[PDB]
C-alpha cells in the first residue's frame, strides 16, 4: 500500500515501487512507476514502468512476469513481460475470463528504455504511451491517477513462455510463482519535472522473430537416487544384448542402457508401413522389408558417425539380412590369441546355436520362393565340381563350396538376439533397461571405474550418472566399433592425440585430467571386408521388387505372410540367392578367404529383372587395416581407409573373379554385366575405386583389438584375453569392436557366439578387492586392482608406480 522511492542507478529515473513478500513468491517481485509532472492533479494518460522480476530455477532466462492495472485479471489491460536472448519482451494482453488471455487490439503501446538479465532477476524499464485507459469489444476500464492511487495485480511465473521470441503469439500456462494486488497508493516522487525529459530515451527497440513451432527441447528424467548395479552394459546389440542376458543368469544387478528406441514388437516398436497398422509387426520384424533401411533410414541410424550403424534396439541385428552362420573353427584359429582358439569357443558356440538355430528355409509352410535364380547359379557350379554343403552344421567346407541363404530368423520374423535372449532376460527382477539414453563416458578415479555418465538422447531416457556397486561393479563397454571407440576416448583412454581432440571439445572442463589418461590404440587396426560387385543375367532370373512392396505390396504375398508367416516377405530382401566360398593362396603364402553372396538386383548400369549381382567378400587372411578417429565435435570418422592397401589382397580379389567366370563358363544363355566381356577381370577390379562407398561391406571391427600384448608397453592390445581394458579395474569390451580381424562369413554369428563366451570369463573372474594402505595400486604394467581402501589415495610416486596412499 505505502510506496518505497526506488532511483535507477543506470538511467536516473525516480519511481514509486511496491514490492511482494519472501513467502508470497520466490526471487522476489516489485513493480514500479514514473507518472508526469501534472499527474497528481489530472488523469494522466501514460507513465514510465519498472518491472524487477524472478528467474529461480528454469534459472537462466525464463519465467514471466504480469501486471493487472485495476488489479483483477479480467476486464483489464495486462502487461506482461519476460526474458529470452538476454533481452526482455513484452505484450499487452487482455483478459475476459481465467483462461488464457487474448492480444489487446488498441492504442496502448510499449517502448523501452534500460533492461537488464542474470541467473537471478530480470529487469527492465518501460514507457507505456495511451495505457491508463482502454477499450476491448465492449469492456471500458481505466485508473485515475488523482485518486490519488491504482489498483494493482502482479503474478509470476517459474516456466519461460512457449514461442518466447514472437510476443503475437506466445503460449502460457497458468502463473505458478505467485499471485496477488495492492492498494498502492502515490506521493511526492512519483510526479516529477524531469519526466519528459526521461521519456526521450525510450528510443530503444527489441527484435521479435517467429520462425514456427520448435523440436529442440528433449525432457529428460533424473538417474535415481541410491541405485547401483553389479554390472552396466552399454548398448543392446550383436554383443551388448547376449552377454547383459548371461550376467543376468548369475543373479547379479545387471542394467542395459541403449542410446535407440523400441525396434520390434516384442519390445513396444511402433514403426511400420501403412499395411502392418492392424498387427503388432513392426519393419525390423518383416524380413522382406529389411532393406528399407537404404531408403528411409532417419532417426534409425546414428548420427554421430559417416558409417551406417543402426542405434535401435538390436543395432546390427535389427537393421541387417539377418543372415546366420555356424562359425568356421579356423577362424578363431588364425584370428584370437589363446583361449579364444577354435578348441577353446566350442562350448560357446553350441550355446549359442541352441538359442538361435537358424533356418535354410524362413517360410513357415516348409519351402522356398522364388528360386529360380537360385537355381542357375546352383546347378552351374556344381557342374564345375563345387560342393553343396549346409552352412549350419559343417562349417569347416569353404573351399569351392556352396550352400542354401541361412537366416537367424524364427518363425518367419527376424530372429536372433532381440527374439531370444533378450526376452529371456526380460524375464528377470534384476535385469533392467534403459532405453533413449546415451552414455558419454565412464567416470573413473584413476585405473577403477566407479560408474557412468548418462545424456537422454529422445524423450524416454535418463540424464546424470549411475553407479556400479561399489569396488566390485562392472561396466562393459558393448556400444560397436565407433560407439565404444568414442566412449574410450572421451573417457581419457587412448592415443594421446585422439584425447586431446576431446579436451579441446566441449567435453574438456569436466574430462578427466591428463595425470590419469591410459595410452592404448583405441581407434587403430580398424576393418571391414572388402566388397566387389559383379553381374550377371540369365533369362531364368525371377525379380521381386521389394521396394515398392512398402506402399503397394502384392495383396497374394501380404495375405499370405499376415495369415501364415510364409511367402517371399519371410525372407531377406533382396532376394538372395546361393552362398558361395573360396579359399585362395597368394604368393605371399598367405590364404585369404573369399565369400560371395548372390542377390537378385540390378548394379551399376544393369537393370532390374533378369540380372543378378555377385558380391565378393574379401574376408581372413587380408592383411590391411585402417584408423578411426575423431572429429572436432567427436564425430567418429575413417580417416584412414582399411581396402586394397597391400597388393596380395588386391590380387585376390582379381583371382576370385577369374575363377567365378571359369566356373560359370559352361552355362546357356548367361550374360556378364561385369565386368562385361570384352574386359579382363583385372581391368574391371581396377576401375572400381576404392573408397568406403564402393567397397565397404558394414561388417567393421577391430578398433578396440584384443591380444596379448598390453597396449601401453607398445604393442597393438586395448583389451585383453578376458576382454578387460588394459589400465583398469572392473572395465570390459565385449562388440565386434575386439575382433582382431574380420571372419569367413557374415560377423553377427561370429559377435553372439563371442559375447557367450566373454560372459563365461568375466563371470570366472575372482570378486575384486580394495588396496590396503602401503600397496601396488598402479602403473604402465599393473595387472591388479586398481582401488584403495578408504580414507587412503592412490599416489603417484615414480613415473612408474603408484601406491596407496
Ligand atoms: C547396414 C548393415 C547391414 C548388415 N548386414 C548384415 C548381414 O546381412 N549379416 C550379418 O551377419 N551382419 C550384418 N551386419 C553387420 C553386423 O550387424 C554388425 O557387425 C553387428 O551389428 C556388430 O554388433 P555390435 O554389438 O558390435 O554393434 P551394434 O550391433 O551396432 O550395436 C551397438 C549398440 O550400441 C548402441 N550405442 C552406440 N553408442 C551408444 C552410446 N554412446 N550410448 C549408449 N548406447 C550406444 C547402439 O545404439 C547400438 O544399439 C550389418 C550391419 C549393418 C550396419
Ligand atoms: C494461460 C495462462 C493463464 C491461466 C490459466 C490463468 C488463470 C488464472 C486463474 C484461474 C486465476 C484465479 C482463479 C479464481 O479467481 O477463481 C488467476 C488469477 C490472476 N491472474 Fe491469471 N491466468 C493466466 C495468465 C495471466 C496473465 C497473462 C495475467 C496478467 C498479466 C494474470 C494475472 C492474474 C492476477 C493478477 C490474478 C490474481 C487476481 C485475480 O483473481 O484476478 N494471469 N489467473
Ligand atoms: C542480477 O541483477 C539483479 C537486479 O537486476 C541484482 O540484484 C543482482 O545482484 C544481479 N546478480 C548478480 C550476480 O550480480
Ligand atoms: C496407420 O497408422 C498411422 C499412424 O497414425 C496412420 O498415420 C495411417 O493413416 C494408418 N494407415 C491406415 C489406417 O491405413
Ligand atoms: C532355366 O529354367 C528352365 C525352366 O524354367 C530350366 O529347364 C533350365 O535348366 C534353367 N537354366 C539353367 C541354366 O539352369
Ligand atoms: C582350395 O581349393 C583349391 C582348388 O581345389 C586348391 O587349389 C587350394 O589349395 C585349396 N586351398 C586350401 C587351403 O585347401
Ligand atoms: C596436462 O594438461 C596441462 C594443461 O591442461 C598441460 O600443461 C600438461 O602438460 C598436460 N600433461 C602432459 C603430460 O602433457
Ligand atoms: C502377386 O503374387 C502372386 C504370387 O503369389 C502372383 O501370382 C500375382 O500375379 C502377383 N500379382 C501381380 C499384380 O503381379
Ligand atoms: C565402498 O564405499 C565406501 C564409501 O564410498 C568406502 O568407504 C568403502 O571403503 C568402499 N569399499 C571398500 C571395500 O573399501
Ligand atoms: C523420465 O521422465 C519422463 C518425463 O519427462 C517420463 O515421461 C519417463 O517415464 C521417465 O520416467
Ligand atoms: C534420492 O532422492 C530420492 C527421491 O526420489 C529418495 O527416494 C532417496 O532416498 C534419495 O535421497
Ligand atoms: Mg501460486
Ligand atoms: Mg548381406
Ligand atoms: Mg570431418
Ligand atoms: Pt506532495
Ligand atoms: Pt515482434
Ligand atoms: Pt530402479
Ligand atoms: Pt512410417
Ligand atoms: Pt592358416
Ligand atoms: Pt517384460
Ligand atoms: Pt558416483
Ligand atoms: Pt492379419
Ligand atoms: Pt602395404
Ligand atoms: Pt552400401
Ligand atoms: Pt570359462
Ligand atoms: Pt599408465
Amino acid at each position: 500500500t505505502a510506496p518505497k522511492t526506488f532511483t535507477h542507478p543506470d538511467t536516473g529515473i525516480v519511481f514509486n515501487t511496491w514490492s511482494a513478500s519472501d513467502s508470497q513468491t520466490k526471487g522476489g517481485f516489485t513493480v514500479g512507476m514514473a507518472l508526469p509532472s501534472n499527474a497528481l492533479t489530472t488523469d494522466a494518460t501514460e507513465f514510465i514502468g519498472y518491472l524487477e522480476c524472478s528467474s529461480a530455477k528454469n534459472g537462466a532466462n525464463s519465467g514471466w512476469c504480469g501486471v493487472s492495472l485495476r488489479g483483477a485479471m479480467t476486464n483489464n489491460l495486462l502487461i506482461t513481460a519476460w526474458p529470452s536472448d538476454g533481452e526482455v519482451y513484452t505484450n499487452l494482453m487482455f483478459a475476459t475470463g481465467y483462461a488464457m488471455p487474448k492480444n489487446y487490439a488498441g492504442d496502448a503501446k510499449i517502448t523501452q528504455i534500460a533492461s537488464s538479465v542474470n541467473a537471478t532477476h530480470f529487469t527492465l524499464v518501460f514507457r507505456c504511451q495511451n495505457c491508463l485507459s482502454w477499450d476491448q469489444d465492449g469492456v471500458t476500464g481505466g485508473i485515475s491517477t488523482s485518486n490519488k492511487g491504482a489498483q494493482l495485480g502482479w503474478v509470476q511465473a517459474f516456466p519461460s513462455p512457449g514461442n518466447p521470441t514472437c510476443p503475437t503469439q506466445i503460449t502460457l500456462s497458468q502463473h505458478d510463482n505467485g499471485m496477488g494486488q495492492w492498494g498502492a497508493a502515490f506521493d511526492s516522487n512519483i510526479a516529477n519535472p524531469s519526466y519528459t525529459a526521461w521519456a526521450a530515451k525510450a528510443t530503444k527497440t527489441v527484435t521479435g522473430t517467429c520462425s514456427g513451432p520448435v523440436t529442440t527441447s528433449i525432457a529428460a528424467t533424473p538417474v535415481p537416487t541410491g541405485v547401483s548395479f553389479d554390472y552396466i552394459v552399454v548398448g543392446g546389440g550383436a554383443g551388448g544384448i547376449p552377454v547383459a542376458d548371461k550376467l543376468s543368469e548369475s543373479g547379479k544387478s545387471v542394467l542395459l542402457i541403449e542410446k535407440g528406441f523400441a525396434s520390434t514388437g516384442e519390445h513396444g516398436g511402433t514403426l511400420k508401413p501403412e499395411w502392418l497398422n492392424n498387427t503388432s509387426l513392426t519393419r525390423f520384424d518383416v524380413p522382406g522389408l529389411c532393406n528399407q533401411i537404404w531408403k528411409d533410414s532417419d532417426g534409425i541410424a546414428c548420427s554421430d558417425t559417416d558409417q551406417m550403424a543402426g542405434c535401435v534396439l538390436g543395432g546390427g541385428t535389427a537393421i541387417n539380412a539377418g543372415l546366420w552362420y555356424k562359425p568356421y573353427t579356423k577362424d578363431w584359429d588364425y584370428l584370437f590369441p589363446s583361449g579364444w582358439k577354435g578348441s577353446d569357443i566350442a562350448g560357446a558356440t553350441s550355446r549359442a546355436l541352441s538359442r538361435i538355430p537358424g533356418t535354410t528355409t524362413p517360410s513357415q509352410d516348409g519351402k522356398r520362393y522364388l528360386q529360380q535364380g537360385f537355381e542357375v547359379l546352383a546347378n552351374g557350379l556344381k557342374a564345375s565340381g563345387w560342393k553343396e554343403v549346409d552352412s549350419l552344421k559343417d562349417s569347416e567346407q569353404k573351399n569351392r563350396t556352396f550352400s542354401h541363404t541361412s537366416y537367424m530368423y524364427i518363425n518367419g520374423e527376424r530372429g536372433g538376439p532381440l527374439a531370444t535372449y533378450l526376452v529371456s532376460a526380460k524375464k528377470r527382477s534384476n535385469f533392467k533397461l534403459w532405453l533413449n539414453t546415451a552414455v558419454k563416458r565412464v567416470i573413473r578415479e584413476g585405473g577403477h571405474i566407479t560408474g557412468v555418465e548418462v545424456e537422454a538422447f529422445r524423450n524416454g531416457g535418463y540424464s546424470g550418472i549411475i553407479p556400479v556397486t561399489n569396488t566390485t561393479g562392472r561396466v562393459v563397454l558393448s556400444a560397436g566399433t565407433f560407439g565404444s571407440a568414442k566412449i574410450l576416448l572421451r573417457s581419457g583412454i587412448g592415443p594421446k592425440d585422439q584425447l586431446e581432440v576431446v579436451k579441446a571439445s566441449a567435453d574438456g572442463p569436466t574430462m578427466v585430467s591428463n595425470s590419469s589418461w591410459i595410452d592404448l590404440p583405441v581407434g587403430h587396426n580398424l576393418v571391414d571386408h572388402t566388397n566387389t560387385d559383379t553381374v550377371i543375367q540369365h533369362n531364368n532370373v525371377t525379380f521381386y521388387d521389394f521396394y515398392k512392396a512398402w506402399d503397394n505390396p502384392n495383396t497374394t504375398d501380404m495375405n499370405l505372410y499376415l495369415n501364415g508367416r510364409s511367402g517371399i516377405f519371410a525372407q531377406a530382401a533382396p532376394n538372395i540367392g546361393p552362398l558361395f566360398w573360396e579359399e585362395i593362396t597368394g604368393a605371399d603364402g598367405i590364404v585369404r578367404q573369399l565369400h560371395w553372396t548372390a542377390r537378385v538386383e540390378g548394379s551399376f548400369e544393369t537393370p532390374d529383372g533378369y540380372a543378378m549381382t555377385m558380391s565378393q567378400y574379401l574376408g581372413r587372411g587380408a592383411t590391411s587395416r585402417g584408423r578411426m578417429t575423431l572429429s572436432p565435435t567427436l564425430n567418429t570418422v575413417v580417416s584412414d581407409l582399411p581396402y586394397l592397401k597391400d597388393p596380395n589382397d588386391k590380387a585376390a580379389v582379381v583371382q576370385g573373379i577369374v575363377n567365378l567366370q571359369k566356373a560359370l563358363a559352361n552355362v546357356k544363355g548367361l550374360t556378364w554385366a561385369y565386368p562385361s566381356a570384352n574386359q579382363t577381370a583385372a581391368d574391371f577390379v581396377d576401375k572400381q575405386p576404392v573408397t568406403y562407398q564402393s567397397r565397404r561391406s558394414n561388417h567393421w571391427m577391430g578398433t578396440n583389438k584384443m591380444g596379448t600384448d598390453d597396449g601401453r608397453s607398445g604393442g597393438t592390445a586395448v583389451v585383453d584375453t578376458n576382454t578387460r581394458v588394459y589400465g583398469t579395474d572392473n572395465l570390459y569390451v565385449v562388440d565386434a569392436s575386439i575382433f582382431p580381424g574380420v571372419p569367413t562369413t557374415n560377423p553377427t554369428a561370429y559377435i553372439v557366439v563371442a559375447a557367450e563366451h566373454a560372459a563365461a570369463k568375466i563371470l570366472a573372474q575372482p570378486a575384486n578387492e580394495a588396496v590396503p594402505k602401503w600397496g601396488w595400486c598402479g602403473g604402465p604394467t599393473y595387472t591388479g586392482s586398481q582401488t584403495c581402501q578408504a580414507p587412503y589415495k592412490c599416489e603417484k610416486q615414480n613415473d612408474w608406480y603408484w601406491q596407496c596412499v
